[PDB]
């Protein structure tokens, strides 16, 4: 009749076998491997590194929960739900359950999540030696990974930012964190007289300049390498903050804030682009973004944030928060002024 | 399927945070924090050893999966879920999800599943220096909790096993790896006319001693503390294994068979109670099943198997499969006999 076993609910909830069979069978690329059709378990288990029986196993849970069918004993075939696990797929899940990449590796940290509630602080550094963007610097393919992966997402959402905020009395935009850059190329391609500067780690401005930096819009931008954290270079007046805040603990996001005031001079404009919590949360919204919001307490040391919290940030930074909107979407857009 | 639906329920099963976000809160005591209402996080947090904050976002997570109630921002309070995580309750799940305790210790393996895929075998030596075996025995305090767990589990299916059976033509059984003893104390009673044997390791069958060889069913019991490896105590004519298999890879399952076939003598029992995998998909707790055969792959060197895979194994003991009814709760039931007769 209705959905009201307690018990049930809870057996939902404590499964962890299935996240780690699926993220596993995805590294494997079982996904890419049966796209074509049925292939038996000596086969998937010969191709990937996997031994014949355990593979059978994690194939045969992931299969009770309609990830693979298995018509016969021992064959696995694709579904809807494999589709979306291909590299091949347009909007593939592959880049966040990969451990190859970096993204999926950083979910290892689950298992730490009591030294994170004692010390209130990330356990990236716990499980791997290095905290996240230290190892992510030190291993340059992981960061290189991170960097695409990320332009996935920043690709998705461009189109949406460069229409959500007011660009008349702007002349030059910083994206300060903006990766390879995909949020920025968009911006000055739709507002082709913008000049534009794309400030992040080194690597990932340059691969950024190998993407588009001979285009059009490429033209109209210096490509900056640097860090966030120390000064940022002069003479932009808008400061582009895209899916960076969230990465960082209240100090450290209150430093890169501070930095993008002093960018942009009194009466310069810092523009922050966020999904942001909401109090009184709602249903499957708020539910993963409260799942995303541990992985920033245990990867990095950041925090998904409400629009009053963003708020006592920009105030301590010399900065007020403006307009406030939103893109039909949920992706929240708030432009903030300075003081006096 | 299409698109949009597969993407929804594909959320459901990637989600590593919440799992464990249970875990933290329950070794922490939260349920039996909130068991008398409401309480704000300032006390939940000074009351574990938490951080606030750190807590706080624990919390909101399993707030909106409906493990608690946050009726207003940052106060928690109990649900038909957190009850079932008090230590408190009757049917209490918190010895398979306290971090502690050494169920939920093992569930840590998860993130060494590509090198499990990799060589087959067991990754808790990966994960905390020895196998689960060894660490066990080396930390008595968690071999008593295992054995209090264990006896959990054999409490709600000990009744099924009595019935389950026809004890006709039994004396002596022995239950073989049967822990404190509750399915042969339920067994022992159930059956007035009938002794018992229990083998497991001294200081498990010394605390079942303790917990009902006072009792009537305890006289007629032999309270022996041993290895099933080893050649078991003399004179039975019947062997109990109740989900003792399941725990061990093919060759040392093999050993605790055959160890049971001597033990008997011909005209005997070996009685074996599991929870048997299916080839088509069951339904439900194939699901569950196929889960629980991950932690066995993953934390012990074990499996869960196919009614074939357990006749192979009697089949090397000189052992074949007789009798194969089910119980009611789910359990199937098989009687060994000598392979070869008259
Ligand atoms: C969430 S990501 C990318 C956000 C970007 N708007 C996008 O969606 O593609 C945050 C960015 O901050 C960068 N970052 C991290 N630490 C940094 C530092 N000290 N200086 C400059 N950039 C940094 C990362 O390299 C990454 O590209
Ligand atoms: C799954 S449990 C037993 C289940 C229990 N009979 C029940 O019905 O709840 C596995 C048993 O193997 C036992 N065990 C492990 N190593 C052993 C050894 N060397 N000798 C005897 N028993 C051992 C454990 O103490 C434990 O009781």
């Amino acid at each position: 009749m209705a959905d009201d076993d307690a018990f049930v609910h809870l057996l939902r909830l404590k499964d962890t076998m299935t996240p780690w069979a699926l993220r596993a069978v995805v590294t494997l690329g079982v996904p890419d491997l049966v796209a074509e059709g049925e292939k038996d378990v000596s086969e998937l288990a010969q191709r990937s590194g996997a031994v014949p029986d355990a593979l059978r196993r994690v194939l045969r849970l992931l299969a009770r929960r309609g990830v693979f069918t298995e018509p016969r004993p021992a064959v696995f075939g694709p579904t809807g739900l494999s589709r979306l696990l291909q590299s091949d797929h347009p909007r593939s899940m592959r880049p966040w359950l990969d451990l190859e990449g970096p993204v999926a590796r950083g979910d290892r940290t689950c298992v730490h999540i009591l030294e994170a509630l004692r010390t209130g602080g990330p356990v990236h550094e716990r499980t791997y030696g290095r905290p996240v963007w230290e190892d992510l610097a030190a291993r340059p393919a992981l960061g290189a990974a991170f960097d695409a992966a990320m332009a996935q997402r920043a690709s998705w959402i461009a189109g949406d930012v460069a229409a959500g905020f007011d660009w008349s009395a702007v002349r030059h935009v910083m994206d300060v964190g903006g990766g390879t850059g995909g949020v920025l190329a968009e911006v000055l391609r739709a507002r082709p007289g913008l000049k534009g500067t794309l400030l992040d780690r080194a690597p990932t401005v340059a691969a950024g300049r190998e993407a588009w930096g001979a285009s059009e819009a490429g033209q109209r931008c210096t490509f900056s390498g640097g860090s966030f954290f120390d000064t940022l270079p002069s003479g932009a007046d808008a400061c582009l903050l895209v899916n960076v805040l969230h990465d960082w603990a209240d100090e450290h996001a209150l430093a890169v804030l501070r930095r993008c005031a002093e960018a942009v001079g009194p009466r310069g404009r810092v523009l922050i682009a966020e999904h942001l919590v909401e109090e009184g949360a709602g249903g499957p919204g708020a539910a993963g973004l409260a799942e995303l919001d541990l992985v920033m307490m245990l990867v990095y040391g950041g925090r998904e944030r409400r629009l009053d919290e963003l708020a006592d940030l920009a105030g301590k930074a010399g900065l007020r928060i403006g307009d406030v909107s939103m893109t039909p979407r949920g992706l929240s857009l708030v432009v903030c002024e300075a003081e006096t």
